[PDB]
């Protein structure tokens, strides 16, 4: 032999070449990588002690966690000028002209005091759509885009709108979905209030066959009248027929308009939709990739999710989809990792588009202890991830390994920049990663082979978690065991705000990552306390008592007084949580003291 | 029951209004302001010096400053971006036909970058859907339209731009043909430095004779068909003579002026940055001319290319002032005075717990020899009612702007103060300092008579936190670069180019103090100094430093000189000559 790549990842590359390995080779690595990644991480101390401490004032209670990852109310509590111009709406068009007529009629009898312009988006129609458009020139702030005919491009001319749209607030509508007189004002009000939430209007479907665009402009509530159509449904052999309806609605009433849902974008449809524009530049657009088969909506609303938007159901948004003349999990599967994913098995096992884990690295000087870093990632019992590095400038050897040992490994990433510290260091990787669940890894140190799955297990039975750490033991630069790392029993945010007890290897949901301010990066330490302070804020915690970080152990005079410094501002910082009639002051004037006082003010 | 604002400003709020004020309530007002302005900057003390510090090394040689202001080669000097193609949005308002010919000549475009042509319809009668319509397989063509609401070019070039889906856009009149090696003539140039935005030359050539489809066949006869006269011994684009003298504008310190968005190419990025086309306009110019000046004031760059011709077809039979201060702008009296749109000047005031001795500030601004200017200042998260006393006194002041923002440290509240500023010229003026009545005024002379010049700085007299004149502030006889890389001689008042601190990476907000010797250091590299030796400023002289401060202070100072080390020099290092803390001495250690 000489060199090479992990085994978990050559398996995978393997099975994606579809011609196949000789099986005497495979099974060769499978059974290496079997032994690599046995050992379990072994439990920890059973220790027993006092939830919240004493010392902690009866008179302060933190502002209650969300009842859910989509939990919009608590979102609204989140105190913290915008401009409320108008509501561009993008109406997708393929042909039907005189049906995008009747919803440019019910888009005239609009009761609402919100400015909206109609972009009439026409994917290579073949109909004359700008003929209907110009006739409605006199009632509508109307515009009209179009693309050459290439397909079926959704997405792409979703997109084209939304890139003409010249408000903050965008919004979608299929060109069958004749929106209810309240629809522009039920969306508006809301998106004025709060801008971090992508309304989803529901929808009924109707027979508009037997009229004209006229009968609307006219009949102004006409719209609301029309008879809900019916389904010849096929039940076991004979016939049922029922009145067809919006699936999703049985679902909103059970979740308080989605409020209590974990996993809102599954009904986030784009045929009737509002939200701020702004997001689009933050989790990007439609997905182009996507055929007729659709996906798109949920990969969309995935992403608005993995960055922190909200999700809202509006009846105000009611929308009458116009009668047009199974297994959804197979498309998502490599874009959307968090609920679809399911673990596949290192024989059938491979990679993944969009990786379900990211392990990112701050690394500065790392020389020696960084190849070992990295492999103690890859080499995990979950190889559904990627490892994310960020070189902060380091001043030696560093960034040149890790090329001729990553450069072209497909789930290794690095990016250096000029150093800027840790704070730094950290955003600059946590930005890199593309997975949904992101853990920490520093440097020197590493993990074992099962911590990411241990953590990933903690996930799955709350999809509410927004971090789960485990504890380390302390480790000798060379490798050798010199202690086991603190380890306090149970999480609770207030012994989080009275002690640093977020122990080493921590994972945290990159949507609660993106509900927080990221990573500070003006403080020579405490950048961990920080971060997992912040996150504290967002969702509950959940702590694994087993042992899967080994950390290297690694003082003059002046520096102290930063630490003492900054360790006692964090907690401070969390003023952010609007409270002001307390303080956590130190007790003692001394440097490697902790003893705090909650002194009142 | 009396009490109330400042004179100049009071005037111009009445010139302006429509109702004619009684000749004396308005009089004194004006005595006012001439005897509140009629005092003039004292010369400074007369030192003999040597130009460049005798220390300097002999091998070290700064990297030279533009030529001008546009200079875009020097810029390439200085110093992975995504090349995915180009958006060319085409403004049409009728001229269907006109159109299909420019249409038939984008099809005739020999280039290896992916692009895609955008036509822009501004309340056409005509169908144009129809010809693009017949150009879809050809072109990569979208189509945008918006109601007839009048004349509007700009609101359609936006429409389009918005549509655009590359980082790099170009617009294109609808009837300007362009030559098989536009688009082309463009990338080259943008892939490399998309800092530096294109400008294209044409030429007038009558149309009528053909139809969009001989030059899809003759591929190359928009190139033979003949000059004509529009509506010399034929017609020539104006700017064309200029392009050849300025070395293609390289050398022009106005390069907004040859600004067309009838041939042009442009990263992206700088709508974004500069604003989009301003709406505000109608049926003539402006517009090409005021977009430009923006472009200009963020830092772009100006570069007519040639293989960017395009032919301006015949058609059938068929303001700024306000918001452009750095040519344009005439400097124009009181009493005919008035408020300008966009100001010529701007003074911004990083405040912070001031609340002492901020109106004093802030009003001396406004009691400038200077009428066409504005104050913008950023409270820093102050403790005391700094806040207050700004609100109550500025609140509704049409001269005065203010911002709010949890106290951050200097560097910041600069960054967040000049960030506001509207005007052209920049001055910088401490919450607790008071400037000379004639210093915005000097300062904006010395850049009237050089406009390569990126700033311009006086001196000043040191004062008592009270008002008592205390001793003369320091001052270097004569400006050089290589002076300033060894000991900041860039005294207090302070005013340079808004292009000009575009071109730099603002203040430093990481760093307790030298934060100005940072900034004037960022900026003597982008152009040349000027240094009016007269007092024009007076500033507090706040006392004890207890020694741990002290420590950082001669730290940060080093660290911002090598921090230029921006100026890719690698041999040599501004190390100090002594351990200890407020000695400044140094040494060049080749490293
Ligand atoms: C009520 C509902 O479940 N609506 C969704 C459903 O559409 P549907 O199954 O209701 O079919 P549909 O034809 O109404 O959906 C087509 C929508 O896409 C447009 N179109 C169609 C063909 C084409 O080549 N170009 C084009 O832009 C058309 O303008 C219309 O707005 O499934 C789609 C999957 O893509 C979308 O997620 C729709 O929002
Ligand atoms: C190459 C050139 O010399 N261009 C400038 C010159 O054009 P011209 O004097 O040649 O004016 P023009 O008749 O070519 O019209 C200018 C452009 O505006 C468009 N248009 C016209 C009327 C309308 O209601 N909507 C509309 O979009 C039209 O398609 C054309 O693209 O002077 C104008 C003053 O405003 C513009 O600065 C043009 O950029
Ligand atoms: O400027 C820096 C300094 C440190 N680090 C990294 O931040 C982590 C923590 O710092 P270090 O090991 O030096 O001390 P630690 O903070 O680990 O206790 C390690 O990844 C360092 O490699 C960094 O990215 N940039
Ligand atoms: O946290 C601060 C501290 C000061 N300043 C402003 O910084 C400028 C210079 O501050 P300082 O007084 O320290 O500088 P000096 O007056 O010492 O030159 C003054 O206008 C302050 O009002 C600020 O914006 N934020
Ligand atoms: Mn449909
Ligand atoms: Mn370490
Ligand atoms: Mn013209
Ligand atoms: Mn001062």
């Amino acid at each position: 032999a000489v060199i090479d790549i992990d085994a978990a990842t050559k398996i995978m590359c393997s099975n994606a070449k579809a011609i196949s390995l000789n099986e005497v080779e495979k099974n060769e690595i499978i059974s290496k990588y079997r032994e690599i990644t046995a050992k379990k991480s072994e439990r920890a101390e059973l220790k027993e002690v006092e939830p919240i401490p004493l010392d902690w004032p009866s008179d302060l209670t933190l502002p209650p966690l969300p009842e859910s990852t989509n939990d919009y109310v608590w979102a609204g509590k989140r105190k913290e000028q915008l401009i409320i111009d108008g509501l561009s709406i993008v109406i997708p068009t393929y042909n039907r002209a005189k049906i995008l007529a009747i919803t440019l009629a019910c888009l005239c009898n609009q009761k609402t005091i919100y400015d909206y312009e109609v972009i009439v988006a026409d994917d290579g129609s073949k109909e004359n759509i700008e003929e209907i458009v110009r006739e409605f020139e006199s009632l509508l702030n109307i515009k009209y885009v179009r693309q050459k005919d290439y397909g079926y491009q959704l997405c792409a001319v979703r997109n084209l709108g939304l890139r003409a749209a010249k408000y903050n607030y965008v919004a979608i509508l299929d060109c069958d979905m004749a929106p209810n007189p309240l629809w522009v004002q039920s969306y508006m009000e809301l998106l004025a209030v709060d801008d971090n939430v992508a309304l989803i209007g529901p929808r009924k479907y109707i027979d508009t066959s037997k009229h004209t665009y006229l009968d609307f402009l006219s009949q102004k509530s006409l719209i609301n009248e029309i008879p809900e159509i019916i389904t010849n449904n096929q039940v076991a052999g004979k016939v049922e027929q029922n009145k067809s309806v919006d699936w999703r609605i049985e679902h909103f009433k059970n979740t308080d308009n989605l409020r209590l849902c974990n996993t809102p974008f599954r009904f986030f449809s784009g045929g009737n939709v509002a939200f701020a524009k702004k997001w689009l530049f933050r989790a990007g657009w439609f997905d182009e990739e996507f055929t007729h088969w659709g996906g798109e909506d949920n990969e969309f609303g995935y992403r608005l999710y993995r960055e922190g938007c909200y999700f809202r159901s509006v009846e105000g948004a009611m929308a009458y989809h116009q009668e047009p003349p199974n297994i959804t999990v197979q498309l998502l599967q490599q874009k959307v990792p968090y609920f679809y994913r399911k673990k596949e098995k290192i024989e059938s096992a491979t990679l993944k588009r969009v990786p379900l884990v990211s392990i990112y690295i701050p690394a500065y000087n790392c020389s020696k202890y960084i190849v070992r870093c990295v492999e103690s990632a890859l080499n995990q019992t979950i190889t559904d991830l990627e490892v994310c590095i960020c070189d902060d400038g380091s001043t030696d050897d560093t960034l040149r390994i890790l090329q001729e040992h990553y450069a072209n490994h497909p789930r290794v990433r690095f990016i250096s920049q000029k150093n800027k510290g840790i704070g730094s260091a950290s955003n600059t990787a946590v930005r890199l990663c593309r997975g949904f669940y992101i853990g920490q890894l520093d440097s020197d140190d590493f993990l074992e082979p099962d911590a990411v799955e241990l953590c990933l297990d903690e996930f799955r039975k709350d999809l509410s978690l927004a971090c789960v750490y485990t504890t380390n033991r302390n480790i000798d630069r060379e490798g050798n065991l010199i202690s086991n790392g603190y380890n306090w029993p149970i999480y609770s945010r207030e012994k989080l705000t009275s002690a640093m007890i977020c122990h080493h290897f921590r994972m945290f949901t990159a949507r609660a990552w993106n509900l927080t301010e990221g990573f500070n990066e003006s403080i020579s330490n405490a950048v961990d306390y920080d971060m997992y302070l912040k996150l504290s804020e967002v969702g509950p915690f959940k702590h694994i008592n087993k042992i899967c970080y080994n950390r290297v152990l690694h003082s003059i005079k002046k520096l102290d007084i930063q630490k003492e410094n900054h360790f006692k501002v964090v907690n401070e910082s969390l003023s952010r949580l609007g409270i002001k009639k307390y303080k956590y002051s130190p007790l003692t004037n001394l440097n490697e003291c902790r003893k705090y006082t909650w002194e009142k003010i």
